[PDB]
């Protein structure tokens, strides 16, 4: 009730992460968005497929969650991760906290997106017009 | 390249992202300060807010360019709200769009603690303690 962690083929809103993460009691949230970027140092990319298990990819995200927690005490986490082809400009992932205060908050997204960089089980396939390749980055 | 805007109506995170997504910036940082009850133990009804809203863009503009200072290229998105705000209202919302990822989340965290600073903002909790106004 007081986390979500989903793996999805649906596009990532962060409405409705705002729409879960707000309350009254917590004047602080902090985001993060990543999305497919269009000239990834000095390469032209079209498309990347993301691939993920959705019951192990959760299982990460709520073992995230926690860990967050334990560091930085009460806090709302949001955290989406997106599957499939996906274009230019279009989120591959999300991450919200809301806490009580703001540094806890901002330290809790912090936090959340390196060790889910490290820690997601996810993988992808970039479109360089160098061939079909999976990769876990 | 830069929003920044002092205003008495609602501010959207949705809007923000309109403005801050482009296919070169892979990465976006969002703070976003919504009124808080409780507070230091008391309800809260409401904060008025209060801006010289000329004054107070000025400021959120040379805020973004020393971020840009810091941080390199970015697109910044700044607003503050105004008046009479009830608890889980939005007052004010950070966005921030880069190539990567560390310095989109370093210069929104660098832009809400700059901003908590310099914004020449007054603030009214009516936590029931009578009116006390403060620059935070």
């Amino acid at each position: 009730a007081d986390t979500h962690c989903r793996v999805t083929a649906d596009p990532l809103s962060l409405s409705e992460a705002d729409a879960f993460l707000v309350k009254p009691e917590y004047g602080a949230q902090a985001y993060f968005m990543g999305t497919v970027r269009s000239p990834n140092q000095g390469q032209v990319v079209e498309y990347i497929d993301y691939e993920a298990f959705a019951p192990m990819a959760e299982k990460v995200m709520r073992e995230a969650a926690a860990l967050a927690r334990e560091r930085h005490g009460e806090l709302r986490v949001w955290i989406e991760h997106r599957t499939g082809r996906l274009t230019p400009a279009v989120a591959s992932i999300v991450i919200g906290v809301a806490s009580p205060h703001r540094r806890p908050a901002l330290e809790a997204c912090d936090f959340l997106i390196e060790h889910l960089k490290i820690e997601l089980p996810i993988w992808k396939h970039e479109a360089d017009g160098r061939g079909e390749h999976w990769v876990k980055g």
